[PDB]
């Protein structure tokens, strides 16, 4: 169970989302715990992009779907706590924690993430997450390509 950090602001809290794009993005990252690439790909536009910085990016719906599906066969996303959400110039930001459990070891990892999203007509045109990948290699049972 994760605690509220000292620097958490109430003015930008998750429960205070107040634009459509923010409400879509908060819904999306909460759906992460479904662990289901079929459900999740429906949120994306055909011309789109997804990257865990600075690993090789995925461009286009097929590549995004394939990479999501590959993640969910080696790792479970158990929790996603969003501390901040906000938006500006057509972009949306989430300051959050994701909890990943390695399916072959059962070990659990807390990742502190700051993510940026771009939407066109309610659909995801880009999604980049920033975090420390030091434990990411051990946590995902897949060769890092970068
Ligand atoms: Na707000």
């Amino acid at each position: 169970k994760i605690e509220q950090p000292r620097w958490a602001s109430k003015d930008s809290a998750a429960g205070a989302a107040s634009t459509p794009d923010e409400k879509i993005v908060l819904e999306f990252v909460d759906a992460l715990t479904s662990n289901d690439a079929a459900k999740l790909i429906e949120y994306f536009a055909e011309d789109t992009m997804y990257q865990n910085m600075p690993l090789p990016p995925a461009y286009g719906r097929d590549a995004v779907e394939q990479t999501l599906a590959g993640l969910f066969t080696v790792v479970s996303v158990d929790a996603v706590e969003t501390f901040h959400i906000g938006s500006s110039n057509g972009l949306v930001y989430t300051e959050r924690v994701d909890v990943l459990r390695a399916l072959p070891t059962g070990k659990s990892y807390n990742f502190s993430i700051l993510g940026v999203f771009q939407l066109t007509e309610g659909k995801i045109t880009g999604w980049r997450d920033y975090f420390d990948l030091r434990e990411f290699e051990e946590a995902v049972d897949l060769p890092l390509r970068g």
